């Protein structure tokens, strides 16, 4: 296990707060934000913005707890947005079974933010992505389960990509330190 390692060289660390950009090494576009979708009108669903110029809002690091620390790609986490829209319960992240697309997808709040949806409990890591400099994937471990999956972008035309488990094409991240 390594630091996980921001833009600017320096560790990622408790308190800190990142926006999530794509590496030039996968497709563009810009940081991650929420939407609405079609049938769910509060904004809880994580989308990655569609254009490079969007930075989004930032994400900071819950870990088991206090004390001041550096984040490593074996520190256990989970992750939530700095905001959080009123009409929602919370602004953690968790995976929900979106049932039209056969995905699980990254959404805030609880289960009945996302109501006839499977929510799933679990935590993040944050992994190195293959063998680019500093550039890292998520990757969200099941509550009850002994597997992983790594996380990746899809595209449901809901004015940004989805973030959703996905066996095949994790998104290469890296971290720009928002303060």
């Amino acid at each position: 296990a390594e630091p996980v390692i921001d833009t600017d060289g320096n560790p990622l660390h408790r308190g800190g707060k990142y926006y999530i950009m794509p590496s030039i090494w996968g497709p563009p576009g810009g940081g991650l934000r929420l939407g609405k979708t079609e049938n769910l009108n509060c904004p809880v669903t994580v989308l990655q913005d569609y254009s490079e110029v969007i930075n989004g809002l930032p994400v900071e690091f819950n870990i088991r707890g206090i004390l001041p620390r550096t984040i490593f790609t074996d520190t256990e986490l989970n992750i939530e947005f700095t905001e959080k829209p009123n009409c929602a319960e919370n602004s953690r992240w968790s995976l929900f079974e979106d049932d039209k697309i056969h995905k699980a997808y990254v959404g805030i709040g609880d289960s009945e933010d996302h109501p006839d949806q499977e929510m799933l409990s679990g935590s993040f890591y944050i992994k190195k992505h293959g063998l680019r400099n500093n550039t890292y994937k998520l990757v969200f471990c099941r509550d009850g389960s002994s597997t992983c999956s790594d996380i990746g972008r899809y595209d449901n035309n809901e004015d940004g990509r989805r973030l959703i488990l996905t066996a095949d094409l994790p998104y290469e991240v890296v971290f720009v330190n928002a303060s």
